[PDB]
């Protein structure tokens, strides 16, 4: 067996060391630095060194016989994890520095959709209030407006007439004209239909697919409020048909990893991609952003019957087009309970009461922003703090069954959207 470093913190990281730590494959299970869940798993072990600590990390991976290595958040990838354990021998699931562009900078990826012709928003930038309102009396609505130093809420403009859209233009541009003020806008296309997280396991140049989720971004319950890293996700997202399966595959996915390698930055790693589908079944990429696989990770570990290590190993290896990837036919759900006040402020430091003090038959409670003090405490640490996920036979029983497990867990300012997976039980799913 081989010894494994899960490096992360959050509650996608606790599911990853969850799923390894049932691998034959696999000795001690290590988590750097770790959360208050993987601290309480009996399979894995915390480990005292920051995420973004390169040195640190290959020193641990160098003195504990680290056989494979797997990368979860965005810090440690954009400052070359990867590229430090490669060039030190040591096998890493993850992109490298300059592969993770492709997830860490917006504007990067803009111009890759751009010049690959993949599905997505087009969008153009103004200065000039004139051209502005050409652009938008030629796209027409609706359309999205966007400017920086407004009050929070109001700085992205879903405009669904014409009339809307002229008057975010000349209320955000006012003043450029007549007293170069220094105001400046975004006008996006806007993307209809329904969200989906398309998840996949790439080699350099094969791919896995993870199975679909749907993710449920906005604060509150009905898709109101701010948007968020996600407040819960269940698998498999029935929007994600066949055909756009195929469709996906064929428009976002191989053009992107084809087209990452032809640029001399071959892929490898998780890709974790947020799409729009269409009502016709045709999808358009939002971002490539690892905020599309947590907590989407959560429900699809629950999932999954394959074996993790096996894959992510294989990943390293080039050997995914030898793989498939089994699941439970059971689909499952996972809802968020967060600090109140997220993703604006929140408090830090809450003690958490109810939380389980044995594993349950199909469920999980994974752990994001929590802190195991010397009391034995376990404390909110983070504006998402865990993320209580369950099967069901249906997606509609997954979701009973996830806020029956959530029931007693406690905190001063504790909550979470009530709808999490409405769009499937709506299809009766
Ligand atoms: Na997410």
């Amino acid at each position: 067996a081989m010894n494994i470093l899960i490096i992360g913190n959050g509650g996608r990281e606790h599911a990853l060391g969850w799923k390894a730590a049932q691998s034959p494959l696999a000795d001690k299970i290590y988590v750097a630095p770790g959360n208050a869940g993987t601290a309480l798993e009996p399979t894995l072990e915390n480990v005292d060194i920051a995420a973004t600590d390169i040195a640190g990390l290959l020193a641990f991976a160098q003195s504990h016989d680290i056989g494979l290595t797997i990368v979860g958040p965005e810090a440690p990838l954009v400052i070359g994890v990867v590229d430090a354990f490669r060039a030190a021998g040591l096998a890493i699931f993850g992109p490298t520095q300059a592969a993770a562009q492709l997830e860490g900078s917006k504007a990067f990826t803009k111009d890759f959709l751009a010049r690959h012709n993949i599905p997505s928003a087009e969008y153009q930038n103004f200065t000039d209030v004139e051209a502005a309102l050409a652009y938008v009396r030629q796209k027409g609505a609706p359309i999205v407006i966007k400017a920086d130093g407004l009050a929070a809420g109001k700085g992205v403009i879903v405009a669904m007439t014409q009339e809307e859209a002229e008057t975010a233009v000349n209320d955000m541009l006012a003043g450029n004209a007549f007293g170069d003020a220094g105001h400046r806008i975004v006008v996006e296309e806007f993307l209809d239909g329904e969200e989906a997280s398309f998840i996949v396991m790439v080699d350099g140049e094969n791919v896995l697919p993870m199975a679909t989720s749907q993710d449920h971004k906005r604060v509150g319950d009905g898709d109101t409020g701010p948007n968020t890293g996600g407040m819960g996700a269940y698998s498999p997202a029935p929007v994600v048909t066949d055909d756009v399966h195929q469709r996906v595959m064929d428009q976002v996915i191989w053009p992107t990893v084809r087209g990452m390698a032809a640029e001399g930055n071959i892929y490898t790693g998780f890709l974790y991609a947020g799409l729009m589908i269409s009502a016709d079944g045709q999808p358009k990429v939002i971002e490539f952003n690892c905020r599309f696989g947590d907590p989407e990770t959560q429900p699809i570990m629950l999932r999954m019957r394959s074996d993790l290590v096996e894959l992510c190993l294989a990943g390293t290896q080039g050997k995914l087009n030898e793989k498939t990837s089994d699941w439970d036919e059971r689909p499952s759900l996972g809802v968020v309970l967060a600090a109140g006040g997220y993703p604006a402020d929140y408090r830090q430091g809450d003690v958490i009461h109810g939380l389980p003090q044995q594993e349950v038959k199909d469920g999980k409670v994974f752990h994001a922003g929590t802190k195991l003090n010397g009391n034995h405490e376990v404390v909110t640490n983070g504006g998402r703090v865990l993320c209580v996920t369950a099967l069901g036979e249906t997606v509609a029983q997954a979701q009973q069954y996830a806020y029956q497990l959530a029931e007693g867990i406690q905190w001063e300012g504790v909550f979470c959207r009530k709808d999490i997976g409405y769009r499937a039980i709506a299809r009766g799913k």
